[PDB]
């Protein structure tokens, strides 16, 4: 009932930036917090950063706080993530996920999209 | 605001179980859901469970969803985290959070416990 589409995954150099994009349809109004998670090749799906729906207040893990900001808009029922001085251990496949209100965990996930970061 | 403290947790052998648990004090009324991460060697840390403090729901993500199981006991303070069926890739020191209402993210930590397979 609530639909999720990452966009802007792609290939970047070592110190460079790139933004991700997920759009949100169905009844967003019954979201609290939206968060970007990351799977690199082999590995676990790992948090990164959250923020709240209707708050735009922000968290973020130690491994990305200071180069990635999270950040909404209500209007365009968008999140993004900007990622500044990414590396190589950057590379993985990105999924934007929605948590409901009064719900608990992530109840609903996009496709993915891949980004990579070259030395 | 709120100080947690863990306890639990040690040398286990492959195929076995561990229990892990912690404590809350203080604005303990506050505190919207709970949850378990995990730090190797190294590594990042990496959300596990989480359980809602006042409605009891869980989640768990596909790396420990079927084996791992969440639980809280609201009146003695206290979360809990049983771990069944563990592999050595659960090798790990175990961190619990908790989430202030109307806040995000994980706001208090608790000082972590090791979980060695
Ligand atoms: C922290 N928090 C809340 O405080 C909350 C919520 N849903 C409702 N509320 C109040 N969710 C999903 C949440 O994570």
């Amino acid at each position: 009932q609530v639909q999720l589409v990452e966009s802007g995954g792609g290939l970047v150099q070592a110190g460079g930036s790139l933004r991700l994009s997920c759009t949100a349809s169905g009844r967003t109004g019954t979201i609290y917090s939206m968060a970007w998670f990351r799977q690199a090749p082999g590995k676990e799906r790992e948090f990164l950063a959250t923020v709240g729906w209707s708050s735009g207040i922000t968290y973020y893990m130690d491994s990305v706080k200071g180069r990635f900001t999270i950040s909404r808009d209500k209007g365009k029922n968008t999140v993004y993530l900007q990622m500044d001085s990414l590396k190589p251990e950057d590379t993985a496949v990105y999924y934007c996920t929605a948590t409901r209100a009064y719900s608990v965990g992530y109840d609903y996930w996009g496709q993915g999209t891949q980004v990579t970061v070259s030395s």
